[PDB]
């Protein structure tokens, strides 16, 4: 009896393992990700950065970061407003680094960005980043509030 | 070998048991759920109040209810089109009430409404209420199809 | 005890894949199936017939096929763009057949269609189905790339 139900349980489980992987593959293809392509969820909600990292974090997910133009437009097209992207100069003031660790590899700022300005009066300068409703970056305080994009790998 | 397997059991239930949970909260955040607020979900069928009732009874939410403008207005933007609310003069003509029992804390009656109409031909007055797509409450026949919108927990 | 322990984790896998379910009732429902209707979903990207037939594969499901007029609306809005049904003459010009098998029994062919046109450029004529935005159906090549559409049973 105990070994026999001992199997047939290791089986329930690896059943249940396979359909909700099943369950999750459905989810992203229903959350418009492409085949073999990293996709991008919002739940349209504005928060400070810090809050955008910790949501995406406690999903298993990061701050959408857009590595070229496809993936920027991607994200530009999920958020469909200003959203922070997971890119912050806040270790040296200049030098914008992924929140994944790393320098920039593809960029997209609009002209004259970034300029780390103190006029928002919110404190410090901007050392957070979002994408602008066409797609190019403007660095802003990382205390603002903007639209949370959570990236998930292909 | 039994213990040690049966050790791994319980290691690789709670694990689904996090992912099932992860899952869920994916899915929420995909469905526009604000953080530590209700959320409401439609598939954009209409049938009669009991029948909205017990769709929502099945996925373990319950027929929207409006406990303030905001969520009033997130009703009327989840369902697009009229759709029923948790609140029904039922039990005692006259007196509306949550299906989750007690009196109402906010309304947003149409001028003129609500009236117990009989002239919808569908038989008896009208014990049902719903949210006409600019947000204002018309009292309807339960026995009318409306939108099924579902709300779950914040 | 070795067997109570058993015992109470047979009811803990019960208890998961009943949340499991609940989780693929809720999502259905999020993307709007109806009740006792098929499930139709997409993820927004446009590709080949082959391509749409593995994706929809992968996900067990089959390619949206419009079996009647209701079901033929519903795939519309859900593509909301040019998506490939699953059916094809492939195997015999003239006789569009259903990918799960069967000569095709209801149709909604627009004036003039089938003509399996040849100028397209791709090669071959047309030996695929697509309901247009318009709902209606028109033979196209299958090489061509229109929006991927997956159904699940009722
Ligand atoms: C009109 O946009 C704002 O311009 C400022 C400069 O004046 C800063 O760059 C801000 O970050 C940017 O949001
Ligand atoms: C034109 O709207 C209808 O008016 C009736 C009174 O004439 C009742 O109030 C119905 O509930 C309402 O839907
Ligand atoms: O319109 C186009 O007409 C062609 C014939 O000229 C073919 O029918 C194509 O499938 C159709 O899209
Ligand atoms: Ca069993
Ligand atoms: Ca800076
Ligand atoms: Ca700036
Ligand atoms: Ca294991
Ligand atoms: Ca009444
Ligand atoms: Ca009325
Ligand atoms: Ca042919
Ligand atoms: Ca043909
Ligand atoms: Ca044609
Ligand atoms: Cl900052
Ligand atoms: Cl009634």
């Amino acid at each position: 009896a105990i070994e026999v139900k001992l199997a047939n349980m290791e089986a329930e489980i690896n059943t249940l393992k396979s359909k909700l992987e099943l369950t999750n593959k459905l989810h992203a293809f229903s959350m418009g990700k492409k085949s073999g392509k990293k996709f991008f969820v919002t739940n349209h909600e504005r928060m400070p950065f810090s809050k955008v990292k910790a949501l995406c974090s406690e999903l298993r997910g990061t701050v959408a970061i857009p590595r070229n133009a496809e993936e920027n437009k991607a994200i530009q097209e999920v958020a469909k407003t200003s959203a922070f992207l997971g890119i912050t100069d806040e270790v040296t003031e200049g030098q914008f680094m992924y929140v994944t660790g790393g320098r920039l590899t593809y960029s997209n700022w609009k002209k004259d960005q970034p300029d780390d300005w103190y006029g928002h009066g919110l404190g410090g300068g901007e050392d957070c980043v979002t994408i602008v409703d066409n797609g190019l970056w403007n660095d802003i305080s990382c205390q603002a509030s903007h639209t949370a994009v959570c990236e998930f790998p292909a």
